C-alpha cells in the first residue's frame, strides 16, 4: 500500500550522465548535488547505475558511494557490473544501502543469498530486464543484449526464494518510450511474488505513476522526468494522494 517514487541516475567516471539532451549551464554532473536536489524535493530513494570502463570501475564506484553516503540521507542503491560477493560487500561497507544485481544473479543465484544472509535481504535488489519474445516474457542479461532462455515467470519465483529484498522490473519493450510503464508486465509478475516490485522504463507524465501503482507496483523509477524538472515531485505526490495513493508527504 505505501508507494515510493525513486530516481535513477546513470554514472560514468564519477559523473552523472543525462538520459536525454536537455541542458543547463549550472547543472553540473555531480552526484552529490543532484542527490541533494532529489532528497530535498521528496524523492524516496536513489539508484546509481555505473557504466564506467572495466579498468577504473571498481574504485570509481567505491569513491562515488563514499561521497554520496556521507552527504545524503535517503537510501541509495548502487549497481552496474557488480560481478561478485566481494565487490558488493565492499560497496555496502563503504556506504551503499543496497546493491543491485542483474547478470551476475542470473549466472550465480547464490550470490543473492550470500549478500542477504550477511547484510539482510533489504540490501539486495535484483533488476530483471524482460522482453516479449514469441509471445512470452523472457529474461535478458548484458544490458538487454542476451536472451538467457529463462522465463520471467520462473526467474521471479526463484529470485524471491533466494532471498532478494526487492525486484526492479525493467521493460525492454518500454525502453526508448515515454508513454507509460509496462502495466501488462507488472500485472503478470504481481501474483508471482510477495516482494516489492519497482517499475522501470516508460515514464512520461504524472498519470503513468498512478497506473503502475494500480497494476500492483510498489515503487516507480525514472530519471529524465525528474532531472529535467518536467515533473515536480511535490506536485506528483499531491496528485497521487488525491487519486487514492498512499505516498510520503
Ligand atoms: N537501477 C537501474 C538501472 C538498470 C539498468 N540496467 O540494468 O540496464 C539501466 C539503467 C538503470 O538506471
Amino acid at each position: 500500500l505505501a508507494k515510493r517514487i525513486d530516481a535513477a541516475l546513470i554514472m560514468k567516471d564519477g559523473r552523472v550522465v543525462k538520459g536525454s539532451n536537455f541542458e543547463n549551464l549550472r547543472d553540473s554532473g555531480d552526484p552529490v548535488e543532484l542527490g541533494k536536489f532529489y532528497s530535498e524535493i521528496g524523492i524516496d530513494e536513489l539508484s546509481f547505475w555505473d557504466i564506467t570502463a572495466s579498468v577504473e570501475k571498481r574504485k570509481t564506484m567505491l569513491e562515488l558511494v563514499e561521497k554520496v553516503a556521507e552527504q545524503i540521507d535517503i537510501p541509495i542503491t548502487v549497481g552496474g557490473g557488480i560481478h561478485d560477493f566481494e565487490t558488493a560487500s565492499e560497496l555496502i561497507l563503504r556506504g551503499a544501502d543496497k546493491v543491485e544485481f542483474n547478470t551476475a544473479a542470473v549466472e550465480n543465484p547464490s550470490l543473492i543469498t550470500q549478500i542477504a544472509q550477511t547484510f539482510g535481504s533489504q540490501a539486495v535488489v535484483v533488476y530483471i530486464a524482460a522482453k516479449r519474445v514469441d509471445g512470452e516474457f523472457m529474461v535478458f542479461t548484458y544490458s538487454g543484449t542476451k536472451n538467457t532462455g529463462i522465463l520471467l515467470r520462473d526467474w521471479v519465483v526463484e529470485v524471491e526464494k533466494r532471498g532478494a529484498g526487492e525486484i526492479v522490473l525493467g521493460s525492454i519493450d518500454r525502453l526508448g518510450t515515454k508513454s507509460g510503464y509496462d502495466t501488462e508486465m507488472i500485472r503478470f509478475v504481481r501474483p508471482l511474488t510477495t516482494l516489492p516490485i519497482i517499475a522501470h522504463r516508460g515514464a512520461g507524465k504524472m498519470e503513468h505513476f498512478l497506473e503502475a501503482f494500480l497494476a500492483g507496483a510498489d515503487a516507480a523509477k525514472a530519471d529524465s522526468v525528474f532531472h529535467s524538472r518536467e515533473i515536480d515531485v511535490r506536485e506528483l505526490k499531491e496528485y497521487l494522494k488525491k487519486h487514492g495513493v498512499n505516498v510520503r508527504l
